Formats: structure tokens, C-alpha cells, sequence
């Protein structure tokens, strides 16, 4: 016969559960085939995919990734996709397991208002990415059209104390990273290659800060891991940990004690983690400026007991954390929205600067703004600022090298530029620095930095 | 010993078969060593890449990639490289898997009208990559110089009943994707890693439609696939199916069940593959910009009996094959020839333009032109077109968003820019539209194309 | 308990033996586990990045990548971090392996002048990049901030003959590729993951020439390889033979009898080679423009008998390893000093031509100009240079097709263009070759070829 021969559906049919990320449908528990029926609709929606900045997203079940799916082994799939009437753009679904043409998406192609049916065995068990496959795929499925499927095994998987749902992807926006406003979907940048923010689960932080995974010391993790791609392979690493296992979609080959692993463009793995030690994990693509530079971090975060025998040392998480450290940064979104509405205040700006400054100036003015005699200068209560406030932009954006005295003392160093902030980063930045430390007040706006970058 | 030592040749010398892709020459079928003759020539010659696109290619016997060397693991092998006088470049050959310098390549350089000769012991089994290495190296390889030897156990591989010849490259024209005529190398592109085409076996459809590969129901099938970059790793995935074994060069590891694979650049693997449902099965690059815009798409075309129980559904693969569903574009080569003849006729055109709007505008104003009341407005017969017809340039170029009316009903919808098309594709789509369902007739040409493209 | 559950530690403290690129520490060679002490400082410091390109490395131990760390499974370690006073920025440190958050970045934040320290149990055992983890963290990397850690498993690894330690970076510059002088990073490169170069051991022939790794034939050899990154993954490879054994950081999986194989971004692995035939072996990443165009190669050169039997023929290397060939590139280097003092001779000029015509032009014009006739026309007393010197320039440039008269015979081939080469390398080629082979003198400089590249 061929794989998963376990005999004809038995039963009432199955209707099937499905779940939003970061969160899992629970295990089958079940030892009989079954028809399952799965209801999924397609949804075309704005989203934030960065604070106070706006994409078009399309989307399986309303979420990036979409909606997990979860069978057995030998069951019989009735597949149902919905194409929400407010959606422009005609869709269907390739599942990557099923075994016939497309995967589903010669069977499944669903104009706007309709619906579509197809059925299939589930032969193979494993992972597995589904996504899009709709002409231009690429467009589709670099606009979040994409999710995870789990085929257990007839005995189903090992108990764990916890699962969970992650999925990496490629974006392509017009504007630069962290440019605010609703970003078009840029074809250029995507046939290249060269996205403008790389993401876990659809939106910078959408895994830190108060929205972190959680276990404590003790517990087993396991992590339904995706890469949607588009494009983009993953060099998927856990900070500060090891996976006791690592298997790719339904393979025989497992790996064990690994803590860097490749995920292929459109691939999927399941790994295990064992927590040892209290503090944050920082799932990452090693591929090391997607991580720090364009969104690709997500936390598990451990409590219970140190064990001052196996780590014993100070938490100063935020120098590679930066912005990242805090609960959120809910801050830049409402100064964000209150610069559209024409209503932004000195103290908006204060509170979006406050949340910028962690790593990005901290790490060398500290979080007090004291700086280091003879080394980091002082921003509090800085002679040097209140002489110049306006230096203060061309400083920012094109650096500051050699002699200058600040506060009765010598220096001698490099500050690196830093062009990559947008206008109102930069605004929002030093006006937090003017209102603190008893510097002189006032405000910096986003069209005066406008205005120094364009000069020559 | 070393490995492979299995006793000094015997019998007679043997001429080897070499085979051109998509063939492999017959097992060697023996149980003794031989010292076996290879003959291989360097052609340099132009060759299509796409409808239309004409590249000067350099090849191992005539193909890219080049002819299939097949041997025994113990073998002696004495390597005869020539170089046809008709070539501009000297060029050599560097074997993987052969033990000594520069795979051969310190052996083997041979100017055009010459031949050189070197000799080997193929200590290693397994499947390797072959290629050029004259400097500058990155050059002759980007132009197609690669192929592959199979090197086979002393028992020989188990029997199947297919074997077949899948090697992927990268390539850097001056133009841009489909853009028609001689186009050169691009050195600029190839530093970046920036490639115009990535392609399974040295063409645009080359294993597609009427040129795609066959098996039955229930037979099995080997792969031997390379990539011969220069520069990508390959996402190697099959839509709609699933690997039985994936196993590297010589390797002692095998995977098992597995769909997607990562396979390093100058890398080469043996995949299995079991007949289990009928319909077109496609070979992809998953970092899928490259499968879907570049041409990195291959077919294994399955005949036999349906099997309901294990997929049920209908069959429009059209949907994403695209403009490759059909058995070829030949109707592009022709219009493109008689364009450069200067005897393009209005028939030449609809028969280009029908061939491209398959995938490309279809998915949405469907075969027929009917598109779908209140959600995709008509082609056929349609007003809003006959209204000002130059006016559908800009709507391929740049897009049309916004309420309309056509045919005499509302539609308040997005149609995205398609700005990558080319001035003769765009005009060639519009004059088959223009000439089919009753539409007015006439023509648009790629000089209307090009001045409507250059307006701000 | 734990892995590494040996018992506490014993006996009197260690003080780590710590070692430079490219040799790695002895063996431990113990029983018991031990504190041990590890003191590492950090220094800021100018280095030759290519011959004449100097670049400000950001190091580890006065190193790229930095001082190799060796310890037992099961050991505690005490880890002191000093940033040296002459530092601008403040540092830390991150080692994969170790259990705790940031592997150590939390606890190791270092400012000028400063020293922290920070106590962790080596929990796993395996081969582990280490690197900074500040502010920026892919600045920091980028200028050089890696190493490796191995922590041996209880009973040693098995006895070789030689151990190395290699690891690639990939280094973003203002400037091209060759071109002279003190580079700045460039961070807009960095986020594009656009490489000007791609090392091994932190310099163009770092590990090339009189500067090689050696070993005998019959002897094993077993190198340490990161991939320090930042971004790019490695498709790693040897020419000319096959690794025995490759093992990825901890992991439970060995793969034997590869030639290729992908390391991530982060990763590390441990290959095993046993020597075979005499020659020199390259080490390379086989993307292959990495290779061949920006520095990414490494030789390791076997002395001993031949072995006829295996492999018989001639051995011309430079077709391939071109200008790093030879024990050195040191007259490029010397030609740059004296270009800046203001005092470049015209035999400064003639050296570093001498250096970089092999490979770059010796492969179609050989290595004594006389070409080869009707095919390459020759340089030795050419009548066609000496009939306008000048048009040499635009021919190194922009290439030369066409029927042309050399010295009384026809040609009718292609040249191709050469643009990529820098002012200085023109200029000093072209002075090469008008003082060798009795043609005319004088000199050609790097002002010269500016004016001939910039005209339209
Ligand atoms: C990596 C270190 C580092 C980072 C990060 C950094 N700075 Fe600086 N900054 C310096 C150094 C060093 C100087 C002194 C330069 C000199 O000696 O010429 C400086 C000088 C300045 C000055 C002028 C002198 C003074 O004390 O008033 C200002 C204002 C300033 N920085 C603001 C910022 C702001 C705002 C940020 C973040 C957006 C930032 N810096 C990030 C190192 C840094
Ligand atoms: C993804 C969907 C989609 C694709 C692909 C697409 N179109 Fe459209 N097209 C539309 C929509 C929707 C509109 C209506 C726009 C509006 O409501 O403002 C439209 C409008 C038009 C119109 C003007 C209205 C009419 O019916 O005459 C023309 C002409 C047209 N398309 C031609 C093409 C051609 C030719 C192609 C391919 C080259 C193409 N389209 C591809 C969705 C699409
Ligand atoms: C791949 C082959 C190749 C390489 C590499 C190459 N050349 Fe040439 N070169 C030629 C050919 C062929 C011609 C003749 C062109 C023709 O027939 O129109 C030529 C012509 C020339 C000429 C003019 C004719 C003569 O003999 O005086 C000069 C000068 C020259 N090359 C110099 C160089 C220099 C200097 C280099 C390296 C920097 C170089 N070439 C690299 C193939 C090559
Ligand atoms: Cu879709
Ligand atoms: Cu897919
Ligand atoms: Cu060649
Ligand atoms: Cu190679
Ligand atoms: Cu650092
Ligand atoms: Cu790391």
C-alpha cells in the first residue's frame, strides 16, 4: 500500500480546530482515521507592521503567519477556502504534504464573494509550509499569504509542557525601515531580493516585550518552526541556549544538540528546548543585520530559580535588546498617529524619543545621559548641546570626530553617523534630550531634520 | 589502501558513453576495473535563453549543462579535454571528486585548436559537480561551463525505471529579464550576485510543456541534480509530491521524506521519486522570485489512472504555471524573428500576445476576457477599452485603481502596476486583446509602448 | 542532572591557554574537571585588509578572527573581558554555547579602559563561534569581532597530525574591491548584504603563498572553520579532494565523504582531511564570485612523493590561483607606500605589474607576452602597442574586438572588458609590460587612466 494505509474514515467527520500564532490546536488524541473538514477564509487587511506604520496585508484566517492546521497521519481532508467578498484579489492554496498537482491550488482557485472544495489523503506525516499560489505567487505570498500544517504521527508526538507557532518572512516596502505612513507593496526590491524588513510572525515585536513566549525553569518547549520566505534562507539561532532536537518537515534525520540550523525558503522544522536558566532566549536569523536591523528577534522568556553554579553574572540585556528591552514602544505609535492628525504635542515627542534611545544612544550616553569622563560625553546638562541645539541634527545624522570640550572636560573620539534614522526619529530623539537632565527645552521637528539632511 | 581499491584495470580499454540532458548514460553493468577513455570538447556558440533572447554560451559538448560522464568507483580514467579552434577563450576542467590539483585543472588547460590529456583514479563514489576554471573563473562558469559525473558504487545503484539530468544555474545578461536580442554578459550584475534568468538546464522552458519529463503511475524515478551557480543555493523543492531519499555527493547520510532541500552552490544530489497520482509535478528554486520570475521551474508529467480517495479536485494549473502551461511560446520566438526581419504582421502579434496573456492577465479577466460581474471588468467587447484605447498602455504599465464604469456596471477595485513587462510583450498583449471578442482590431507597437513608458 | 555533570571543580586554578589564527591550543589532555581562568582584552587597532587597503579591525586578542579558547566539558569558567584604553567603543561578549541570556553579552559590558568578568559551567560540548554582542552588533562584527570556542568532550577528541583554525568574514568597504588607501566601514552596504570582500583569517592571503597551511602525505589534518558572517552562509568547499568527516558545533550527526557543505551565518564546523597526493589544496566558498573575485580563498600545501597511479599530469596552478600564485603580492604593497611619500619609481611600477599580470592577463598573452599565434596576439615587442601606447588604456578597460594586425599576423577574436581593475593596477600593468620584452619604455600612471575612464 502506500504510506498511511490505516484503513477507510471511521466516525462522525471531524471539524477541524484551528488557531492564531503564536498558539497551537491541541494534539488529535485519537488512534482511528477520521474526515476532517477545515473551514479557511481568506481576509485582505491594513495591519501595523511596525509602530505607526501601515501594510496591506493578505491573509489566511486574519493573522500573519496564517491559521495553524493540525491532522493525523491517514486521515481524509475536506478542504474548504472562503475568499472574503471585500477582498480584491482572486487566491487558492498549495499545501506542501498533500500529494497531487499544486499541493491544492489547481483544485482551490476562489474568485472574491466565493468558495472552493477539494479532498485529500494526508500520506505523509511531518511539518509543512502552505501558502498562496496564485499568479503573481510572489506578490501573494510577500503580502503573508502563508501558515503551518502538522500531520502527526499515528501515536502522535511526545508530550511537551508547552508548544508554540513561530514563522519567519521577507518584506518589501517602498519606503525605507521604520518610515512611517501606509507602505506599498515595491516588486523592484522583491525580484532583487533585498527586503526592507525581515520578521517573525508578521510585525516588528510581535514576540517581545510583553508579548513574549513563556516557560519556566524545568519545562520542555517545542516550536512549530516556518520560513514563508519569500525569498530569504534562515541561519534560525536561539541565543544563550541549545535545541535538543531539530527535524526538518517529515524527515527520518533528526539532529540533537545544535544551536544554529538552515531553514530553506519554504521550509519547516520542529524543535525542542529544554529551560535551564532564569532570563530572555532571543530566537534569531543569524544572518546578523536581519536580526539587529530589520525586525528578526523574538523572546522566550524563562522564570523560576537561579543556578549561580552553571550562569552567574549582571542582566544589562538592553545593549543588544536596544529598543527592544521594554514592555513596548507604544509611544512612537501615538506620537505617530498624533503628527497625521496635526495634534503633536512637546510631551508625545518626549515619550517616542524616550522609547528610542534604549541601545541606540544608551549604550554609549548611557540611560541617564551622565556619559564617561574623558570617554562618553555628557547629553545631561550638556554645555556642548545648549551652545548649538540645531548641531545637535547634523551631529545625529553625519557623526562627530575629533577635540571638542564639554562640560570643563577633554575629548577625543569618534560618534559614528547615524543616516538610517528617519526625520521624525531623529525629531523625536533629541526633543527627549532637550526635556531631560535640565537641558534648555524646546523641540526639534521632523521637516527641521528634513531640511539638514538635504543640505550638502 | 586508499579507498576504491579494487585491483588494477582489466580487459580492454572502454570508450565512455557521454549523454546530453536530460539523459543519462546506460549503468555501467560490470564488476571488474577498467581504464576507461573520455573524449570531451569546448563549443562556444549562441544559443536561445528565452523566446527571442539569443546569449553566447560556452559548453562542455554542445549543451549546458554539459555531457553526463558516467564510471566505477576503482576506475582509471585518462581525460582527453579538447578545445574546437572556432573558440575565442582557453579553457580547462576541474573534475569534484577527483583527488589531486585543481580537480584537473592544472592538467588540462587547452587553447582553442588544441588538446590536453590527464589521468585519474576515481577513488570517491558519488554524484559531483564538473566545471570550467579558467581565469577569471567566475566568468566561464556564469556562461555555462558545468555538468556532472556519476562515479557509481562497485555493486552499481539499485534499479529504477527512469533516470534523468536537472542542473540549475544562475546568469547575468545586460538586459533585463525577456528583454529580446543578443545580450552579453554582465559583469557588474555576477560580482552582486544579482541574476536576470535562474534556469534548469540553460533555458527558459526547457523541461516544460512538450519538453517536460515522463513517468507512470507506480514507477519510480532518479534525479541526478546539480547546481552549477556561480553564486545561488538552491530551496530544491517539488510541488504537489515528496522525496523517498535525498543523498549528497558521496556522503554517508541519507534523508528520507523530505520535500525541500537546500543544495549548495557547486553542490550536486541523487533524489528518488515514487508515481503515485497523476498531473504535472514541478521542480523549483522555493526562494520563489526565482521559480516564478526568472524561470526556475521544471515539469515531470505523470500518466496513469486517478485516484479519488487519495486527491479529488479539479485541474486549473494554468493558475500558476502560467504562460508555461501550454506545450510552448513558440508564437514569441516567431513575432520576435519577424520584428527584427522588419515584417511583423498584426497575426503575429495576437499569436505572441495570446501566448502571454495565460497567467499574466487571465487570472483575473479570465481565457475568454469575460472577467466576473462587479469584481473583474470585461475585455471582451468591452467599452471602457473602445473609449481610448491607447489609455490600456498605461493600465499595463502603471495600474488602474479607483471607480469605474464598463459595460454598463460599477467596479471599484485595484489592478496593480505591471512595469517588468517589455515594450514588445505589453504591445503584443494589447493587440491580441484589440483583435479578439469583438473589440475594435487595430494595433499597439513596442515604439508606442516605449514613448508612453518615458512619459513622467 | 544536566549534561556535564562531572563534579565540581579540582585541583588549583587554570589560567587559559590562548592562541593566534591560524593554530588553536593543545589538547587539555585530563581526567577531572577545573576552574579555569580566561583573560581576553579587546584592541581597536589599524591592519592591511589587501595589499595597500588598510581598514580599522575592531578585535578580539589583536586578531581576526580572535584568540582561539579551548576547555573541557563540564569545566567552570571564569571569563575576564578587557576593552583596551586606546578604544573608542565599549564592547562584550557573546559565546554560543554557553546556558544564560546573551551567552554572556549581559553580564560582559565593557566601556574604555574598563575589565568585567562573569562565571558560566561549558554545559555542551562542541565547536561555538563567539562574538560581540553591542550596540550596533552588526557593526561590531563587521569590523571583525569573532573567534571560536571549542569545549572537548570528557575523553579528547581523536589524535591528527596537524589542527588549524579558519574562519570566513564577509567585510563591507566605501571603496571597491583593490581599491587603496584607509577604507571606512560602510554601513548601507552592510544592510544590503552587498560584500566588497569575503576572507578568510581577516586579509587577502592570509592563508595563501609562503603564508599556506602544510602537511605531509599520509598525514590527517583537522581544521577548525567558522563563519564569523556577519551575513553571508558558505557553500564550503576543497578543491582537488574530500573531507573524511564534517561535524556541526555539538551535534549528534556526522556526515563523511563530502566535498561541499553549507555553513550558516554564526555556524561552525569540524572537518577532517587525510593527505593524499602532493599539490596545493584550496579552501573556498563556492559561491563562487566570492572565490575567484573577493579574497575567499585559502591553500593547504602537501609535500611528499607522487603517486602516478592517482593522478598523473602537468601542474599549471595559475590558470586558476592567478596572482596568489606566488609566495606574495609584497611589490603591490610597496608600489602604494611610495605612491603616497610621492616617491614611486618606474620599477616600483614594473613589480607590481609583474604581480598582477599573472592570472589577469597571462592566461590568454602567457606569462613571457609572446601569446600564441593566430589565436593570442602577442605583448613581447608588439608593433600594435608601440603604434599608439596610449590606446592600451581604453583596451584594458573597454576591451578589444575586431580584425587587427599584429606584428605581420591577422586576429579576429575578443578581449573582453577589464573596468573592474583600479587606476594604480592599469597604470602599473601597462608599465610591466612597456619596460619587458624590448618594448618601448616609459611609464603609464594612475592619473592617466583616470582621464582615459572618465570619457564618454
Ligand atoms: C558608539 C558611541 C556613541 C553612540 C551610539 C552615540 N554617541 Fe553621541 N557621541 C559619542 C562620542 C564619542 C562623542 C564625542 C565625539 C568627539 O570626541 O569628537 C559624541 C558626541 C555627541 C554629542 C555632542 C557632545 C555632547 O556631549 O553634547 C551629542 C549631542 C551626541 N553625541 C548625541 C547622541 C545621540 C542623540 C545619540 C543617539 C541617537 C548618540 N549621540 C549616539 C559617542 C556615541
Ligand atoms: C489581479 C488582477 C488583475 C490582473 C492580473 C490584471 N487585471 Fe486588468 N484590471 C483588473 C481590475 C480590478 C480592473 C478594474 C480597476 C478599477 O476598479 O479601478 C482592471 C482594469 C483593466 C482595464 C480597464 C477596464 C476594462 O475592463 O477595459 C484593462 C484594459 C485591463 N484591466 C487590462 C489588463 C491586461 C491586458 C492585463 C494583463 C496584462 C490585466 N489587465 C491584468 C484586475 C486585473
Ligand atoms: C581571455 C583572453 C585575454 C585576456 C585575459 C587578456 N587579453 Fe589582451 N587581447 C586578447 C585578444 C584576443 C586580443 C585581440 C583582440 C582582437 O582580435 O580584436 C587582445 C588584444 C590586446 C592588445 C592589443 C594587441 C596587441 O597584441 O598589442 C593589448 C595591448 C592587450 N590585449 C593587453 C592585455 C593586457 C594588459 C591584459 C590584462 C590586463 C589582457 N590583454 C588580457 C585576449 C586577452
Ligand atoms: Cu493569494
Ligand atoms: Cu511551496
Ligand atoms: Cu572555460
Ligand atoms: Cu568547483
Ligand atoms: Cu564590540
Ligand atoms: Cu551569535
Amino acid at each position: 500500500k502506500l504510506p498511511g494505509d490505516f484503513g477507510p474514515p471511521r466516525g462522525e467527520p471531524i471539524h477541524a480546530v484551528l488557531t492564531s500564532p503564536p498558539l497551537v490546536p491541541p494534539p488529535v488524541n485519537r488512534t482511528y482515521p477520521a474526515k476532517v473538514i477545515v473551514e479557511l477564509e481568506v481576509v485582505e487587511k491594513e495591519m501595523q507592521i511596525s509602530e505607526g506604520v501601515s501594510y496591506t496585508f493578505w491573509t489566511f484566517g486574519g493573522t500573519v503567519p496564517g491559521s495553524f492546521i493540525r491532522v493525523r497521519q491517514g486521515d481524509t481532508v475536506e478542504f474548504h477556502l472562503k475568499n472574503h467578498p471585500s477582498s480584491k484579489m482572486p487566491h487558492n492554496i498549495d499545501l506542501h504534504g498533500v500529494t497531487g498537482p499544486g499541493g491544492g491550488a489547481a483544485s482551490s482557485f476562489t474568485a472574491p464573494g466565493h468558495e472552493s472544495q477539494f479532498t485529500f489523503k494526508a500520506l505523509n506525516e511531518g511539518i509543512y509550509v502552505y501558502h498562496c499560489a496564485t499568479a503573481p505567487v510572489g506578490m501573494h505570498i510577500a503580502n503573508g499569504m502563508y501558515g503551518l500544517i502538522l500531520v502527526e504521527p499515528p501515536e502522535g508526538l511526545p508530550k511537551v509542557d508547552h508548544e508554540y507557532y513561530v514563522m519567519q518572512g521577507d518584506f518589501y516596502t517602498a519606503g525605507k525601515y521604520r518610515e512611517k505612513g501606509l507602505q506599498p507593496f515595491d516588486m523592484e526590491k522583491a525580484i532583487d531580493e533585498r527586503p526592507s524588513y525581515v520578521l517573525f510572525n508578521g510585525a516588528e515585536g510581535a514576540l517581545t516585550g510583553d508579548k513574549a513566549l513563556h516557560a519556566k525553569v524545568g519545562e520542555t518547549v517545542r516550536i512549530f518552526v516556518g520560513n514563508g520566505g519569500p525569498n530569504l534562507v534562515s541561519s534560525f539561532h536561539v541565543i544563550g541556549a541549545i535545541f535538543d532536537q531539530v527535524r526538518y518537515e517529515g524527515g527520518t534525520n533528526v539532529q540533537k544538540n545544535v544551536q544554529t540550523t538552515l531553514i530553506p525558503a519554504g521550509g519547516a522544522a520542529v524543535v525542542k528546548f529544554t529551560a535551564r536558566v532564569p532570563g530572555s532566549y532571543v530566537l534569531v536569523d543569524h544572518s546578523i543585520f536581519r536580526a539587529f536591523n530589520k525586525g528578526a528577534m523574538a523572546i522566550l522568556k524563562i522564570d523560576g530559580a537561579e543556578n549561580k553554579l552553571v550562569y552567574s553574572g549582571k542582566e544589562l540585556d538592553s545593549v543588544y535588546l536596544g529598543d527592544r528591552a521594554a514592555p513596548n514602544m507604544s509611544a512612537v505609535t501615538k506620537a505617530t498617529q498624533a503628527s497625521v492628525s496635526g495634534t503633536l504635542t512637546v510631551q508625545d515627542q518626549v515619550q517616542a524619543g524616550r522609547a528610542l534611545f534604549a541601545g541606540t544612544c544608551s549604550v554609549c550616553h548611557q540611560g541617564n545621559g551622565a556619559g564617561l569622563p574623558g570617554v562618553f560625553p555628557p547629553l545631561a546638562k550638556s554645555d556642548f548641546l545648549a551652545a548649538d541645539p540645531k548641531r545637535a541634527m547634523n551631529i545625529v545624522l553625519h557623526g562627530l570626530n575629533g577635540k571638542i570640550k564639554v562640560n570643563g572636560q577633554e575629548y577625543d573620539s569618534v560618534m559614528p553617523p547615524m543616516t538610517q534614522l528617519n526625520d521624525d526619529e531623529v525629531a523625536n530623539i533629541l526633543t527627549y534630550v532637550l526635556n531631560s537632565w535640565d537641558n534648555p527645552g524646546g523641540r526639534v521637528s521632523a521637516e527641521d531634520v528634513k531640511k539638514v539632511r538635504a543640505q550638502p
